[PDB]
């Protein structure tokens, strides 16, 4: 049964989400990652904690990278917005950062809507 054909020019269907969000969105879902990144209750977003040690570790096992700057980069393209719910300044709240990426495509059951999150089809699409 093929529905992977060649030349997906605007494409979506046969599992079109590009190899960063197939990692993202599992990464949310995953247990052990959990800690340092975790869905919001409707599941239309995720929180990143401890932006250097998700960097450290996290980042170059899902990913090929250790810099964060370059996966919230990938993330502007593809339409995510960064919402932080710690106001980091002069107050007595937690010692790490909330870095919530919210996105109307990105559903907690629905993987065929990160292919309709798109980055560009001038590279993978």
């Amino acid at each position: 049964m093929g529905h992977h054909h060649h030349h997906h020019s605007h494409m979506a269907g046969p599992s079109n989400v590009p190899a960063f969000l197939t990692k993202l969105w599992t990464l949310v879902s995953d247990p052990d990652t959990d800690a340092l990144i975790c869905w919001s209750p409707s599941g239309n977003s995720f929180h990143v904690f401890d932006q250097g040690q998700f960097a450290k570790e996290v980042l170059p096992k899902y990913f090929k990278h250790n810099n964060m700057a370059s996966f919230v980069r990938q993330l502007n393209m593809y339409g995510f917005r960064k919402v932080v719910h710690i106001e980091q300044g002069g107050l007595v709240k937690p010692e790490r950062d909330d870095t919530e990426f919210q996105h109307p495509c990105f559903l907690r059951g629905q993987e065929q809507l990160l292919e309709n999150i798109k980055r560009k089809v001038t590279s993978v699409s």
